[PDB]
């Protein structure tokens, strides 16, 4: 919705956004929105995501696709009316993104998803990219495990010439929808065949906000298919713009730089990761 | 409509346009158009705005969607006939923009929206842009609060990877329509995913004129998602031409330049803002 | 239609075209075509102009849209047949442009619209363009007044972020159609949003010939929205080719160069205008 | 159709093609095909030409449009079957170009159209182009008169901002069809709005062969809208490729170079024209 | 279909392919496929070729169009099923190319079409190209006659501004289909208007393989319509890759280089032609 | 589906993927998936592949197209549901790729297809490319034979101007589907006409993953149709990204570099091949 502010309510918002990253218990926002989703009436659409054509598919709170849903309207505090209809497996009335309100007045946050090695990490979309042919896949998995902490992370596989990899964009969006509905830490390998269809452009435009709203983290690899030239800089720019955090390779073997947007209008933080390989190319992120 | 002039009536027009910015009570045009809108007959379409596909959705004076409306025609002084018809929630006959006459003969104005720190600010569209990939969000909010003055400003959030941000263009235009119908000071964060769809092109083509007609100000952030190259100058040019006022970052920390189009054919004014951050990245614009 | 010539009739043609600019009473062609238009039978389509989609809307002599018109064919001297049919507000059969013969055998003219400051000015399209992003609006209005002479000039406003400006292309074509049907001197501010839709391309392609056929002058501003680079040269080139006269800014403050096509195959003339501002940015063109 | 050759029949063909340019009485081919056209059964389609959309309109021998024509097939010496159907004003079955056989075995000619100043000129398409803003219109008219000789030439006017100029492509193709059906010497002013729609591309691809097959000459002006740079060379190349003869401006005031394709695989000839202006910009081509 | 090999059966294939060019009687494959075509059952579709839109038209063994044909399926050795259905004159089921099996296991050949001047020439597509805007037409005809030997060659004329030249792509493909169905040596003048429509892209993609399968040679002229720049090398590359043999002009008057692909994976051979003109630009290729 | 991991199960995954390349019996994965495919119930869709339009055709285990198949859904461990429906020969519901589970939980492998000359080779897609326009065809055939070992390799021929070569993309996908369903070692000559249609893009995007899932190797030639310029680097880049292994030509006569992706996140290996020609251009890869 739209929100109205004066100096006082704006200062309160910024303090709450700051708290959502710096002082809330890690993963608290994810559990909060899990509760919101569990409260949703049975059969109710909760999430719509674009398929390759630019039509949207719609899911309920248990990550089941909805194929038929009679028109239903809802009136927000704003005065804005949301209408949702599903017919023949596709959204006929509605919008892409969350179809129920997960955030309320608390918008523009990068809710803390996990804390690891003395650093807090934001929910939202994390693009792992930069110069190089190689090394992003082990990093996304190492980050997945580390941010998962006590919990397993979910892996979405797409568009690589390896066994068992889905290459159909419409199964990809089904996987991502389910992942965000059910898991706090999600890895996508990779965004190669994403980066262009209407659905693919919808995904890059939508996924960060969807994830940040849920309080889950989506950790996605992106190789520059192009040279190690300076189309690299173009890829970093596009990635930075459409992600909540950016992780980029560096000059130095095994080192990565993490750039975090801590919230709307808030400080952007940077820190470095040092990593090393063990057996079978399993990567460890050093902390101590 | 079209308007006829000779030397004498043109001189009168330019005097009236000059006054609309320089001597009218700040915010007085907004109050006038609120009065015009309030006196419209119940159910009358007042505003049409393009959705992503290039079709238009239509609102009444209370910012509620008009879904069905039988063809009605109105005869202007110009002799021209305007027609409005809404069917299945979409405009079938009519034009984008204001469907009631807010201006009459008084056109080509940048009606003063507010006065702050010894400077008058124009209604219409204000694009906050320039080199850098940060700093615009705190500025748009500071400007929103400052120009709001005694009133709250409305915030429209779109297309950033942060919690609660809508990323559906059709919701965006609903938000902006409601905002202009109901508030004098409006902030958009951001124009990233705007600037391209038919609806998105319609928006940059229409919003400045819509806001100037109402006497409201729309303050919109725009990062060069492209480089800090030049690129930057292309964005400045495009922004300047399609906005009423332009606010651009400079090589001095915290300093911004404001470039105001004071009306049709009138002087373009410049002044500089100095700013600083307090707690939680809340920006203050220095004044006296 | 097509016209046949030998050396003798071609010499007569060129003499007649020459006279249409150099020796006819200024504005006499306009007065002639006004009479032709006034004598047109009631309900007759007289003008077809492209709307945004590339379809065409049709007007009668009073500038009212024709919604329904049963097929009517007309046989030319050429043996060629013209047909007009209008259905559901759109041209079903016919061509863009004037649908009645305004002039007779005399074609390829730049009929003199007015004389001012020792110089004759052509009807047709006049594009006011060149380097800089400022100064064109006051010039088009000063020209409008000066060429209007004893008569008021009509102002068409389109696609600028100021109060009262239409930003819908289909209202634009309506305005231009009414203007050319009813007035000898017309100002368009501006061509920004035209220069691309099929309707917009049609407009650039059609308006000069329409205006020259009527004997009215359309004076249109065009900024290079792009840089003050060699994009200026390209805009100038494209403008010159699709206009009857070109007015371009120069190196010298307040000075403009006017380049006039005096008719088919005839001499192109050049002269300069000197100008200055008075109060409220009202520009005067110097003469004596 | 296809044609089979051995060394002997090929030598005979080349000798006949050579004769068609060098030794036949000027304009003889035009009179021959006029006879062929006059022999055509009443109501029979003889010519199809592309309209702007890429559909084709169809004419009979008297240059009247055909709107309804029941399917009719014809078997050529080749074994190839030609089918022609017209429905609702458009070709439903058939091909663009001549729908009756004007040429027989005598194909690949540039039949002599006229002789002037000690030079033979070919039928087909003659593009008058080259560096410069100006000067092509007087040249096309001077050539028209000169090649017309005893006969008047036909003028097709299209797409210039001057009085009486058609700007609708579909009337343009109607004019050109009629001109080629009825006249040996045809001038088009200009190809500006041609050079892109399917119909426009069809015209450039078709018109030379259509004209050469008839034995008529189409003399068309083409300005480079672009600079006097070296997009000029690109325009010359495209023109040369799609015309039977090319006339290009030179370094020297009033001088033009004529480049003639004398037939299939035959010598290309060059000569120069010297010209001067009289009153009202009437151009004379010097001979003696 | 697909074919299985081991070392022994692959060696046999390469021997057979080598023989198809180097030791088979010249023109013997053509005679064989004529026999295959003659033994097809009456009414059987034998060839499908794409028309401009990308649909396909279908011919029988006598090069007559098949307009309606009930679905029929055939079981290959491969286990694969081919199906053919024609409805309203267009292929509804099937594939472009030969609809009967002309080759069996003997695939990847450049069957020798003729021997002339001590050199064997391959069937398939031969593109005659290179720098210059003249000389290709006389060469293609000289090569047609020379390779025709005891037989006449067939000439397909397309897309040049000369008398009797078809310029409709759909007639072009009918001409080429008939030519390949009925003659061993075929000349196309020219490929200008080919090289872009779906049908045109289909043609360059298909014709070489179609001709090589038949054992006929298609000799096609191609000018760089683009510059004599480099450009030229792009055309050479594109031509080489999509033809069986390439013939290119050189810096020596009258000299051409022939580059022959002798079969799948086999050596590419080169030899040079010397040529001279006689009367009426008839070119002779020097031999002994 | 999506898969969940913690540190322990991820370590097991990487160990299993490592084993799939380094220690599994060469060709064992293929033999496994053959058994899965053979045990599939009669009529079950097993493979969907995109045709030229971007629709998908569906095959059963015997490589026969499925024309009609009533909706059938299957529930995964993931909770996700897969559905297949085929109507009028096209997939109505489902995804591109394998429609049955060939492998189980083990994904992200490059299953060893064969061992030759002291080196293990991965299944999946192998693109043979690099500088030069010659030499790739003999290499793909030599690899096919060598990796075939005791078994024959299947050859898919597409889009070259030689006898018997299919040039219809839809037959191509049929051939590739049959090949992957029935053979462990597959050669495609070539990708020229693939590298763009939606089907062609689907193919590049899908085939590596399809082949790796099956445990078959597809060995595909690709010339840079463009120059031996830095376009080579771009082709190499695009090829590497969409292939499991890359084989590229070098500076040295007969020498090729093989670059193998051994599995998800695993080491990429490099080794060189030395080669020489025997009779009829049969290439041998040296070993001892
Ligand atoms: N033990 C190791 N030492 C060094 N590099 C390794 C090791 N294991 C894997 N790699 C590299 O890391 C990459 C693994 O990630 P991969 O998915 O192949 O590429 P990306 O991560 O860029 O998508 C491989 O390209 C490989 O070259
Ligand atoms: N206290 C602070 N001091 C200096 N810079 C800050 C501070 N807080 C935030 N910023 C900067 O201001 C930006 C906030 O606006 P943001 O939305 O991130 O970018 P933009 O405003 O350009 O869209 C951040 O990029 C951050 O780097
Ligand atoms: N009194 C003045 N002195 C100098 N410049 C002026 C004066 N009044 C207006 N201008 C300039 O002339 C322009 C008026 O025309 P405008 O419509 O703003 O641009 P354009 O004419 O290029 O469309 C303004 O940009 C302003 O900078
Ligand atoms: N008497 C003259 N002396 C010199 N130049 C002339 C004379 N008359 C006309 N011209 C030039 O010739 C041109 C006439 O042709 P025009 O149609 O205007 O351009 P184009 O022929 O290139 O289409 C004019 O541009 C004008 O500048
Ligand atoms: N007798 C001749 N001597 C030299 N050149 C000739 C002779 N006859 C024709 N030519 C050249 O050969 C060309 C004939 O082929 P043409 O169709 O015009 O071009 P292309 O063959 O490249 O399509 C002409 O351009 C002409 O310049
Ligand atoms: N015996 C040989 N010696 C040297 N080069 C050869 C020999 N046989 C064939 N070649 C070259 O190898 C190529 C065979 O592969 P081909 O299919 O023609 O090209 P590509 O393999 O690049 O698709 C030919 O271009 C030819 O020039």
């Amino acid at each position: 919705m739209i929100h109205l502010y004066d100096a006082k309510s704006f200062a309160k918002l910024r303090a709450a956004q700051y708290a959502a990253f710096h002082t809330d218990a890690p993963g608290s926002w994810f559990d909060h929105t899990s509760g919101v989703l569990e409260s949703v009436e049975d059969g109710t659409p909760v999430l719509a995501i674009g398929v390759e054509s630019g039509d949207a598919i719609v899911f309920d709170k248990n990550a089941q696709r909805i194929v038929a849903y009679k028109e239903k309207s809802v009136k927000a505090e704003d005065g804005s009316v949301s209408v949702v209809q599903v017919e023949n497996g596709f959204m006929k009335q509605g919008h892409r993104g969350w179809l129920v309100d997960l955030t309320g007045e608390l918008v523009g946050c990068s809710p803390v998803v996990a804390e690891f090695g003395g650093h807090r990490y934001a929910s939202g979309m994390v693009i792992v990219t930069g110069k190089g042919n190689s090394g992003k896949t082990p990093l996304v998995h190492a980050l997945g495990e580390a941010l998962g902490g006590k919990d397993k992370y979910a892996t979405v596989r797409f568009g690589e010439p390896l066994s068992g990899y889905n290459t159909d964009f419409n199964v990809f969006v089904d996987d991502i929808a389910r992942a965000m509905l059910q898991h706090r830490v999600i890895v996508i390998d990779s965004l190669k065949n994403v980066i262009i269809s209407r659905g693919a452009f919808d995904l890059l435009s939508d996924i960060g906000a969807m994830a940040a709203s849920r309080g889950c983290v989506v950790i996605a690899s992106l190789n520059p298919t192009s040279n190690d030239d300076k189309i690299v800089e173009l890829v970093k720019e596009a990635s930075r713009a459409n992600s909540t955090s950016l992780v980029i390779s560096t000059d130095v073997d095994g080192e990565w730089q993490v750039l975090t947007r801590t919230g709307e209008g808030l400080q952007r933080l940077t820190h470095t990761l040092q990593t090393s390989y063990g057996e079978h190319s399993v990567l460890t992120i050093h902390t101590s």
